[PDB]
């Protein structure tokens, strides 16, 4: 599986990402100045956990939808069997959602974009999940320091999803072979862009898994 050919793989992945990222980077950057007032924040803090949750769960389900679209446009993903398609999405999707959040986060003032404006962690107080929210803000913050280009995220999240060590896989070797080509592609694009430095700054092995184990833990869905 050759080199001119991983060059096309890099371009292609980067395109799928761009075609499924839901909010454009430009808009997020532009809207940074648009912050929630002291009153608009109080409004959100007054609502019940249940209304926050509805709003949050709808935004998540749309985001997952986009992640699933992204996967479906990566080379070879659609050629894997259905059970394997599912096992990779079930295991990675919310991890990708989480990494995609860092583009909507603003290290200047510890704020994130949500429903048309930018807001600190206190916006989400009726959820009663200060610990979890707070550790999402910290992961988003130490990711914002890498100044991850859009293409690096696309390649990195392609590797979040395409992972042959997910328990449950049945054609492991065909996943391995997609994963390998994607790893080379990321490496090679880092070398083309002089950005090899970022490989050592990326989430320690398992930081993402365990933040997702913790996140998936709220099924407020049950009620
Ligand atoms: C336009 C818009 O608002 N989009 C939007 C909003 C959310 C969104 C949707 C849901 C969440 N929250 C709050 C949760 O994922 C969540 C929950 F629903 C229940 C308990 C704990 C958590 Cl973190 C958050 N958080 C978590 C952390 C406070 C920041 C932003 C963010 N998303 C995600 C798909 C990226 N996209």
């Amino acid at each position: 599986a050759s080199l001119t050919e991983i060059e096309h793989l890099v371009q292609s992945v980067c395109k799928s990402y761009r075609e499924t990222c839901q909010l454009r980077l430009e808009d997020l950057l532009r809207q940074r100045s648009n912050i929630f007032s002291r009153e608009e924040v109080t409004g959100y803090q007054r609502k019940s956990m249940w209304e926050m949750w509805e709003r949050c769960a709808h935004h998540l389900t749309e985001a997952i939808q986009y992640v699933v679209e992204f996967a479906k446009r990566l080379s070879g993903f659609m050629e894997l069997c259905q059970n394997d398609q599912i096992v990779l999405l079930k295991a990675g999707a919310m991890e990708v959602v989480l990494v995609r959040m860092c583009r909507a986060y603003n290290a200047d003032n510890r704020t994130v974009f949500f429903e048309g404006k930018y807001g600190g962690m206190e916006l989400f107080r009726a959820l009663g999940c200060s610990e979890l929210i707070s550790s999402i803000f910290d992961f988003s913050h130490s990711l914002s320091a890498l100044h991850f280009s859009e293409d690096e995220i696309a390649l990195y999240t392609a590797l979040v999803l395409i992972n042959a060590h997910r328990p449950g896989l049945q054609e492991k070797r065909k996943v391995e072979q997609l994963q390998y080509n994607l790893e080379l592609a990321f490496h090679h694009h880092l070398c083309k862009t002089h950005r090899q430095s970022i490989l050592a700054k990326l989430p320690p092995k398992g930081k993402l898994r365990s933040l997702c184990s913790q996140h998936v833990e709220r099924l407020q869905i049950f009620q």
